[PDB]
C-alpha cells in the first residue's frame, strides 16, 4: 500500500512548533513534500536543523498577518515542489485570560482577531489562487472546541474560532464547485505546574483513559487532506472525545 | 388593562437612526421604554432626531461604534439622562459588496467588515456590562443575520463576523450569567429594506415559509421579546427569524417543486 | 392594546398538570379559546373544575399515543370553537433514571418514544388536516435541553427529544409553503424538593433567577402569537445559556 | 507500516448489501477480522459465497429489531475471533416518499423508527456489554445528511436520523469513562432511466463538483473512526456530505 499523501505538495503555517511541527512530521511520514511558514525566520530552520537538510522539506519566513508574506510562502512552496495541494492555518494564539469583561483591552482584542481571522482568511485567500486552476486541492484551518461553545476561554479567543468556523463553511461554498475542500479541525486543550494542567483536562474530559496527544490532533489533519476524505468538505472534525458534545453538569453519568 | 411589556426600562440603540434600528426604537418606545439612539453622521443623526418629534423620554448621542470611547459617552450619556441602563441593543452592522472570487477580495474590504461588525458588537458588550454588572440585571441583544448559521448566504467577511458574534454572544454569555445579564442575538432572513420588486420576488421564492413577508416590524417584535420579563430566563440564544430557511434544505425537492 | 391571542383557537395536549397547565393559563389570559387534551377524565375535568366552568375552555379525553384519539381531540376542538389555530404538544415523559446502559430494558424504551416522538407526530399529523385549508397556524411542541445535548437525561429520553427537533424541522419544511410556523421549546430542569432545587440552580449559567414554569409558558405565548409570525424551525431554548456554554473548565465559574 | 485494523474484530449489521458491503470488504483490506449480522440468510451467506472463503470473516442471521437475534451476533462474534473491538450499525431503511403530512400512515412511521433507532440502540447496548469490561471499543453508526437538516427526506426518516445523532450523543457521555468512542457518519446521497437521471440530479445539487459520493467514501469515514487514529475522536457527526448542509445556494451567491 502507498503512503498516503505521496506525491502531494502541503504549506504549513505555524509548522516549527506545537501542533504544527507534528503536522509537519506526520506528513513527511506519509510521503508528502512540506515548506514550513513561520515567523523567526532563525527557528524555522533551526527546527529544520533538527529534522536535517531533506530535499522534501523547506522553510519560508512568513507573518501570517501579512498579505505580501503569505504571498510570498505560496509563491514559493510552488517554485520548489511545482504546485500547493494541502494548505494548513495553524497560525493561532489565544491571549491572556481575562476573568472580566470590564477589564478586557481592545488592543488584545484587536490582536486576536488580526492572527486568529485575518491569517487564516489571507491563507486560504492565496492557496485559491494556485488551487482554482488546478481544480484540486485541501485548505485545513485549526480551531478549537471554542469554536462550537462559550465559556471555554476568553471573548477574543472564543469569538475568532466561532469566525473561522464560519469562514470554513462559507470559504467551502465558493471553491466547492472546483473541487476544493475546505475544512477545519478543533481540538481540546492539548498538554504541552505542568501535571496540574494536566490532570485537570484530564479529569474533565468526557473520554477517559487516553490523554490527548499533539499526533492525536495531526492524525485528523492527515485524514482531512487524503483522498479518504474525498468527499468531506464544511466539516468542524472535533477531536474533543465528545467534550463539546456532552455535558456532565448534572451528574447523570459522571458522580 | 396590562401593563407596557417595558415599562420604565432604558435602552440604548446602536444605528437606531434608520433601518432595523429605527423599527426597534418605535417599537420600544409604544412599549414605554426610554430609548437612546447612538448613531453616526449628525446630519443622518438630526434626521430622524426631528423625524421622530421632541418627546422627554427619546435621546440622540453620535456614536462612531468602532471607536470604544464614542461608545462609552453614549452609555455615560443614557445614563445620565435615564438614569440607568437596562437594555443594549447592538444594531450597528455592514455587509461589504459582493465578492463572488476569492481571489479578488481585498483585505481593507475585509477589514472594515470586522472592525463594524464584531469590534462594534463587543465594544457595546464591555460597556454596557460596565453598568449592568453593579445593577446585577440586564439584556444585551446583537443584530446578527442567517450568516450567523449557515455558509454561502453573503459575502465571506460579512458571514465570518456574523459568526463571531454569535460566539461572543455565547461566551459572553457564560461570563454574565453569574450576575443575572442575559446575552442574546437576533438573526434575521433577508429583508427588503422596479429593482424592488425583483430582490423581493426572489428572497419570497426561495423562503420556506411563504404567504407572508418578513418585514422589519418582524424583526423589532423579536427584540421586544428578549427585552421583556417573558424572555427572563432566556440566554445564550440565537432567535432565528428566517421562517424556517436554516434548518431546511429544499435542493433535493422533497417537499417543494 | 388587544390581547395578543384574541380569537384564536389552541389545542393542549398534556394540558392539566405542570406546564401544560400553564401553558393554558397563559393562553386564556391572553384571550385565546383553549381545548385541553389528556388522560385520566376523572382528573381531567376536576382540574377544569379548579378553573370554572367557561365558555371557552374546554376538555377532550385523548391517549396521545392512540392516533383516533388526538383525531377525536382536533374535531372535537373545531366543533366548540370553529377552527384549530394554535397546537401544542406538550405530552412527554422522561423514563426512569439508568445510569448503565447494559440494564436499558427496550420496553422502557419503546415506551418513551410512543409519548415523546410519536405522539407529538400524530399532534402535527391532524393538526395539518386542519390549518392547511386555512393556510395559517402554529404548531409548538415542548422539548427540553436534551434536545441539543446529551448527558442531561436517559438515553431514551435524549434520543426521543433529539427526534422531536429533527421532525419539527422536516415538518417545517413541508408546511411552510402553507403559512404555517412549527416550531420546538426546549426547557431547562424545573426535601427532594428543595435539594434539587439548589443542584439545578447551582449548575445553571444564568444565577439569581429560578426557571418557573410561567417563564417556558412565556415562550410558548411567543411562538404563539404574530410576534412570531415569521419564526419557524426554531428550538427556542429556555436554559438560561445552559447548553450554550460549559463552565468545565472553570474560566468563569469558580 | 502495518494495517490500520490488525486485529481488530468488528461486527457490521446490515454488511451483506450496500455501504456495509463496502464497510466489510474495507475493513478486511486493513487487516480485520469481521462478522455480518444481516437478515436473510439465504442471501447473508450469498455474499459469504460472493466475496470468497476466508477464516477471518463470519455471517450470523440477525434481525435488528430483534434484542436476542442482536445479542446472539455479538455472542456469536466473541465466540469466533475472541473479542468485539468494533460496533458497526448501518441497518437502515427510509420508507416510502410521502408528500403530504395528511396521507403518513403510523404503520409505516413505525417501522422507520423500530429498524433506525431501536436497531441502533440494541447496537449500541449490547457492544457496550463486551466493550466495557474491555475499556476499549469504537462504536459507529451509519446517519445521513437528514440527521442535521429538514427538508432531505420524508418525516420519519428525518426524525429517526436526528434521534440516531442524540443517542449518539448521549451514550458517548455514558461510555467515555470507559474509553469507549461512539460517533455517526452522515453520508450524502448515494446513487449506488432513473439511474443516470437520480445520478445526475444529486450531482447538480452537490455543494462540491466534479467528484461523485461512492460508497467507498463512506466506508473511508468509518475506517478512519475504527482506527487509532480517531483516539480521541466521540461524539463526532462525521457529515461526508461534500459540503451540502453546511451551505445553502439558495441566494445563488456563489451558484448561478
Amino acid at each position: 500500500l502507498p503512503l498516503r499523501l505521496l506525491g502531494r505538495v502541503a504549506l504549513v503555517t505555524g509548522g516549527s512548533s506545537g501542533i504544527g511541527e507534528s503536522i509537519v512530521l506526520l506528513f513527511r511520514k506519509h510521503g508528502a513534500k512540506v515548506c514550513i511558514a513561520d515567523v523567526q525566520d532563525n527557528q524555522g530552520q533551526r527546527l529544520c536543523e533538527t529534522l536535517g537538510g531533506s530535499s522534501d522539506i523547506a522553510f519560508c519566513h512568513c507573518d501570517v498577518t501579512i498579505e505580501d508574506d503569505v504571498k510570498r510562502a505560496v509563491d514559493f512552496t510552488v517554485d520548489k515542489f511545482g504546485t500547493l495541494d494541502i494548505m494548513v492555518n495553524n497560525a493561532g494564539v489565544s491571549g491572556p485570560p481575562c476573568p472580566d469583561i470590564r477589564d478586557f483591552e481592545l488592543s488584545a482584542f484587536d490582536r486576536v482577531f488580526d492572527i486568529n481571522v485575518r491569517g487564516v482568511f489571507i491563507g486560504m485567500k492565496h492557496a485559491a489562487r494556485i488551487m482554482i486552476p488546478a481544480k484540486k486541492g485541501s485548505i485545513i484551518s485549526i480551531s478549537s472546541v471554542a469554536s462550537t461553545m462559550g465559556g471555554l476561554g476568553p471573548h477574543a479567543y472564543t469569538g475568532s474560532k466561532h469566525a473561522v468556523l464560519g469562514l470554513t463553511k462559507n470559504v467551502a461554498a465558493e471553491l466547492g464547485k472546483h473541487g476544493i475542500r475546505v475544512n477545519c479541525v478543533s481540538p481540546y486543550a492539548v498538554a504541552t505546574t505542568w501535571d496540574d494542567f494536566r490532570r485537570f483536562v484530564a479529569d474533565n474530559a468526557n473520554l477517559q483513559g487516553v490523554e490527548l496527544t499533539m499526533e492525536d490532533v495531526a492524525n485528523a489533519v492527515v485524514f482531512l487532506a487524503s483522498d479518504e476524505a474525498r468527499y468531506v468538505s464544511g466539516m468542524n472534525l472535533m477531536v474533543d472525545g465528545g467534550f463539546t458534545s456532552t455535558n456532565h453538569a448534572l451528574q447523570v453519568f459522571r458522580p
